């Protein structure tokens, strides 16, 4: 109970800014997570050994892929850990709770292949799961997981708390299916544009969780740029490797998977930072104006993909 975790002076600083990189030394991950939950949630929030057995469970199934790993998933929780921290007051004690365990468990048990690539395989998840296909294994894999013995880091909660929180994590994942963001944002910027946005509207909360979801889980555009390079070497590993999978099935793949087409990365990259990230993080900004610093961040990115096709660099 008297037991905090303590970071080192530049990692209790720097953990608070949003382009926080959690750095190389895994071992240091779970203690990084563990702090974020205790300043963001309350040290009473989770049972520290229930806790510690639910983070170890959930870092084994998460595969040794270049992208969709363990380091992602941490990645993804440290920027919800950010919003919720500059946003104090807007967000309930269960969805404290609910949302950094959704953002770790997001990716749970990902081979770093698409929905696309699953379905044209006919991979037996696709026929379990017709839409939003590994987001719903995802949420499968997070309650197994919470199933396991000395795993249930809820069970404080009561039936009907407990089943709100699950609801909470099933929506905040499946909201991570980037085929859906497209039409939640749409919605979102109309409600806000017409001013019929209601923070105290369920339906709309779930929107604006979905958002924050696609914003952390995007958040490698919003780090500094030597970050954003090498985490998108990451990948597109795994683009190129689905595209050579795709050649396998005798279909050409579409060029963001060609690593044949290399050359047409930072014109790729454009279209991504124009056509999803910027409107992804002005959009946050608009509904939580304290999510600026994101939408700054991936402005210089944009910037620094514009210099790579200048050739000055
Ligand atoms: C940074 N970032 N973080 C997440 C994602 C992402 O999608 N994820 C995660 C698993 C799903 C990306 C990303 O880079 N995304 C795209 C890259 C891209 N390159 C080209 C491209 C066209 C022509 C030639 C070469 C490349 C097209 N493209 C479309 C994209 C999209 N959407
Ligand atoms: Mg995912
Ligand atoms: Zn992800």
């Amino acid at each position: 109970g008297l037991m905090q975790f303590t970071l080192p002076v530049r990692l209790c600083k720097e953990i608070e800014l949003f382009h926080f990189d959690i750095g190389p030394f895994e071992n240091m991950w779970p203690g990084i997570f563990v702090y974020m939950v205790h300043r963001s949630c309350g040290t009473s929030c989770f049972e520290l050994e229930k806790l510690c057995r639910f983070i170890m469970s959930v870092k084994k199934n998460y595969r040794r892929v270049p992208y969709h790993n363990w380091k992602h998933a941490v990645t993804v929780a440290h920027c919800m850990y950010a919003i919720l921290q500059n946003n104090h007051t807007l967000f309930t004690d269960l969805e404290r709770k609910g949302l950094l365990i959704a953002c770790l468990c997001h990716d749970l048990d990902h081979r770093g292949f698409s929905n696309s690539y699953l379905q044209k395989f006919d991979h037996p998840l696709a026929a379990l799961y017709s839409t939003s296909t590994m987001e719903q294994h995802h949420f499968s894999q997070t309650v197994s997981i919470l199933q396991l013995e000395g795993h249930n880091i809820f069970s404080t909660l009561s039936s009907s708390e407990y089943e709100q929180v699950l609801e909470i994590i099933r929506k905040a994942i499946i909201a991570t299916d980037l085929a859906l963001y497209f039409g939640n944002r749409k919605q979102l910027e109309e409600m806000y544009q017409t001013g019929s946005l209601n923070l105290n509207n369920q339906s709309h909360r779930d929107r604006v969780i979905g958002l924050m979801m696609t914003a952390c889980d995007l958040c490698s555009v919003t780090k500094l740029w030597p970050v954003t390079k090498l985490t998108a070497n990451d990948i597109y590993a795994e683009f190129w490797a689905e595209g050579d999978e795709m050649k396998k099935l005798g279909i050409q793949p579409i060029p963001m998977m060609d690593r044949d087409k290399k050359d047409e990365v930072p014109q790729g990259q454009l279209g991504f930072y124009n056509a999803v990230a910027i409107p992804c993080y002005t959009t946050l900004t608009q509904i939580l104006p304290p999510t600026e610093p994101l939408l700054k961040a991936c402005r210089d990115n944009l910037s620094q993909w514009e210099k790579v096709i200048r050739g000055e660099e």
